[PDB]
């Protein structure tokens, strides 16, 4: 069962909760944006249905300053590492993404690293910062261990996604971005709630059995007992090695350059400290230094035109391409709403009650 | 059966090729040093075993202009585009590469782009150099219509490599180098000469048909009627448009930026010039403008040895990183020589015959 709640609706309560539990103003309303970004474009699990558990729970047990701004440990021209203060991810995510655009737009190109952060939300959001500046914008982060590399049989690496945004001349951008593991941690909590059994390949207990129920995985991996497999699976014969490497790729950027915790170090300085403290690095590529915006938009289109135009597999109605799954949820939500799990309209109501910020309902 | 050459050997044999060939002398030595770090490294398909047809019978077509090096378009700080004037792809490879680092030592960050190129060889190469120089090294390439998008029945996109080369503690850096699909084309030329059967998931015919006959790809794959799966294969469910999408990025950034032929029109301006004309794209970061340069190989290090020592999957002796497989055999290699198919020693042998380059057998 569900309840339909606006978009604006959902926007505004998430700011005024954010408030009411001692954010910085400019803090709310960039964690909000980034936040209602994950609902507008359909990524369920990023946005309102994990704002009680994932943040305010969170801010709660300390484990997020909410008034936190990122710190400058050493900028040149084109480059930054940002101490994140254990602010929200989203903070320093977009001021990040910002400076790293500004770099590119004054150089033609930019990258902050940002270290001592918490979770960020979507990867896709700063990448789309990027694209809107007519920039191309790559950024990723790391997260606690959940995947095995190839030929492991324990979770050390975070789902570690990577987020690539180009500038289109279309209604949307281009816009990937995913886990470098096959599944996100989320998609399985997802499909616990609507009692779902998951693909075969998405993940496997200790020794490599395959799992069918959700639940195995989301208890077992923090006991270092299940894990999820990368992109490509769990051979190299379906291509395992490729998403792995691209997995520590990720880590790498987003740990090495910035000194932040890196692979077991989150989940271990977790049970130390009490905060989930993880790094993120925001690259932005200025288009105008190499061709005209609207030339480059042009042939990125006629990529995707050609694309979608290709013979079609029987079964298959048409071919997408990145971010416009995205696109057409996020003009369906604009307009209609968000039909939301009666948990999350639970958690509203709670949120409501506890900080005396009104809801319609 | 096959016959053992000294790395030495090869090294000196296709440069001499080269020259008797009419290539510069400075591109003869360029192009071997990127074709032998192939052979060095075990990529097999992309050395001398493919010298004579990939190259020299290139350069014979007219295909290659062989004295040409690459013209500045339009040059920034930290940006250039290159025209690669139908020269050798590892001629402008390495010179936009160099490229790269020069402008990211002097600003941290340096991206070049080319157009009207050739095949560049192996994409880990570029990276190679610039991990060497304690930057991190990302290009890729694009390449003619051999893999179907997601839901797609057609051959419309390369195989469009991604390689990342970045610092380590170790006696060798971090090097991902691969197609975005499971397999390159070349692979599938290899088992037809060992004959031996393809995975399934790397192909199908028209319609959607796996393939397990190595030849039936090769024959209607430049037809139109089979094609390769990007990384993640066919179906969503295995993560199939995220090689897909990680495809489409490689291209974009290959062609979108340097204006250079993209998916289909690769194939369809050869069949009117005579010239396969490509795009790649180098981009070069500069550690040292975040970080120490020890501390971050350090750090990588770390990560690598962490990676290594996780629960190995039963039947299974060890877990890899990036570019291992690649410095094992290139230590075998360098003191034990390669052992080469018939085919290339009498490729070799009629090389020899033609431009009186001698041989030791
Ligand atoms: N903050 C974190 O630590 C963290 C960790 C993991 C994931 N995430 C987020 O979770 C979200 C979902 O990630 P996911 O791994 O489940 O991704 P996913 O499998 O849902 O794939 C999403 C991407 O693939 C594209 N796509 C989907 N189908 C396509 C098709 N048929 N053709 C072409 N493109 C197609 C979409 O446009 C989008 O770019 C992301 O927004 C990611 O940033 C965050
Ligand atoms: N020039 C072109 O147009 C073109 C096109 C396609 C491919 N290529 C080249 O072909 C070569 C082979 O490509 P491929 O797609 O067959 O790659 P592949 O499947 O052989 O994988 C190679 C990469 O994966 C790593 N790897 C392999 N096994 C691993 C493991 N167990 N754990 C961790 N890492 C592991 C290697 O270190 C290497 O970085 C590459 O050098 C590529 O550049 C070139």
């Amino acid at each position: 069962q569900t309840k339909n709640v606006s978009i604006d609706t959902i926007k505004e309560f998430m700011y005024q909760v954010l408030l009411k539990v001692g954010s910085d103003e400019e803090n709310a309303r960039m964690v909000r944006d980034t936040l209602i970004a994950a609902d507008l474009r359909g990524m369920d699990t990023h946005g309102i249905q994990r704002f009680k558990t994932v943040y305010i729970d969170r801010i709660k047990k300390g484990m997020i300053n909410p008034t936190a701004k990122p710190s400058i440990i050493r900028e040149t021209s084109t480059t930054c590492v940002l101490d994140g203060n254990n602010g929200f991810g989203h903070v320093n995510g977009t001021i990040g993404m910002k400076m790293a655009i500004e770099k590119a737009k004054k150089y033609g190109m930019g990258m902050v690293v940002v270290r001592n952060s918490t979770h960020f939300g979507i990867a896709g959001y700063y990448s789309l910062l990027a694209a809107q500046e007519g920039c191309i914008g790559i950024c990723g982060t790391n997260a606690r261990s959940s995947v095995a590399a190839t030929f492991g049989d324990e979770p050390i690496l975070g789902t570690n996604p990577l987020a690539i945004g180009i500038p289109s001349d279309e209604a949307f951008p281009y816009c990937f971005d995913g886990a470098t593991s096959i599944s996100p941690t989320g998609r399985f909590e997802k499909y616990v709630r609507m009692g779902k059994t998951v693909d075969k390949s998405w993940a496997s207990m200790k020794g490599g059995k395959p799992i069918e129920d959700p639940k195995e995985l989301l208890e077992n991996y923090p006991k270092g007992k299940a894990y999820l497999h990368p992109l490509g699976g769990s051979d190299e014969v379906s291509g395992s090695h490729k998403g792995y490497c691209l997995s520590e790729f990720v880590e790498i950027m987003s740990s090495c350059l910035s000194i932040a915790n890196f692979l077991n170090h989150i989940e271990e300085e977790k049970e130390k400290s009490g905060k989930f403290s993880l790094g993120h690095f925001f690259i932005a590529i200025n288009v105008e230094c190499f061709r005209d915006l609207n030339e480059f938009k042009k042939n990125v289109g006629d990529i995707n035109r050609t694309l979608r135009n290709t013979d079609k597999l029987p079964g298959h109605d048409r071919i997408y391409t990145a971010g416009e799954k995205e696109y057409e949820t996020e003009q369906k939500r604009r307009k209609f709403g968000d039909d939301l799990p009666l948990v999350t309209i639970n958690e509203m109501k709670e949120l409501s009650s506890f900080y005396n910020v009104p809801l319609p309902f």
